[PDB]
């Protein structure tokens, strides 16, 4: 069988199609990835991709940090 080797040292998951940079960026705090990531629930932190509108996706992985 093959080897679906995915992520060797990432610990990040993808999810979202309207929570790109628009959410991130130390300028505004629309907390979009917050409400969007909320849907996924299980998720401490994550990452934000460039994009903006529907280019990239929002990353949310239980990794992030300590989920309280």
């Amino acid at each position: 069988c093959p080897e679906i080797e995915a992520q060797g040292n990432e610990c990040l998951k993808e999810y979202g199609g309207d929570v790109g940079f628009g959410f991130c960026a130390p300028r505004i705090f629309p907390t979009i990835c917050y409400t969007r990531c909320r849907e996924n629930k299980g998720a401490k932190g994550g990452r934000c991709r460039w994009g903006q509108g529907s280019n990239v996706k929002c990353l949310c992985d239980f990794c992030g940090d300590t989920p309280q």
